[PDB]
């Protein structure tokens, strides 16, 4: 299951995560991620602290730095 992300300068698309525990999760632990993207936690330093399937989260198509 991916997660609703809102992309800066581009449209809407979903990101594959961890969390979720779906059949998507297994693909991606083999090093197998069709959309490579970093994302980001809204307002949270440490996501630990929260507990859920999904998150919403910003993906960035291109990094300035790193």
């Amino acid at each position: 299951m991916n997660v609703t992300v809102e992309v800066v300068g581009e449209e809407t698309s979903e990101v594959a995560v961890d969390d979720d525990g779906t059949y998507a999760d297994l693909v991606r632990a083999v090093d197998l991620s069709p959309h490579e993207v970093t994302v980001l936690v809204d307002g949270r330093p440490v996501p630990e602290d929260q507990s859920v399937e999904v998150d919403r989260v910003k993906v960035l198509r291109l990094i300035k730095g790193g």
